């Protein structure tokens, strides 16, 4: 049974874990820490590629607004400015 | 003469900049003000962008090897597991 990125999330499921149940102590415990350890990183990336990408949405929103500022500031100098004259 | 943000470099340079020296102060003075404002923001706005990337694709890079890791974590588990004789 080989568990990539794509299917982790189909075998790591409460009926797999549920199976260890019937393992001696001390092959459950080795066992299901290394599942829940798993689970609890995998979620974790999870979490942290939802906000990366959130986070990034709301910088880009507001960085156009930014521009669109620095163009509306240029815009108003060289309209300014040619309204005196000067030759661009 | 219209300005976007694709041909703000083009039209804020160092020659239209000096042509504003011909103004008197109290046309100058102002529009100078608002072409380095523009100049400023639109530099800061490069700035945060190409942070934003880098950032993003540092954050991506170890994202992955989070992700690696717990597929190891849960292939280690399911293989321990299945040597214990548990019927995925």
């Amino acid at each position: 049974m080989k568990i990539t990125s794509s299917n982790f999330a189909t075998i790591a499921t409460s009926e797999n874990f549920a199976k260890l149940s019937v393992l001696p102590k001390n092959h459950r415990e080795p066992i299901k820490g290394l599942f829940k350890s798993a689970v609890e990183q995998f979620s974790s990336a999870r979490d942290f590629f939802k906000n990366e990408n959130y986070s990034k949405e709301l910088a880009e929103k507001f960085n156009k607004e930014a521009v669109n500022e620095a163009v509306e500031k240029l815009q108003k100098a060289i309209d300014l400015a040619e309204k005196q004259g000067i030759q661009f």
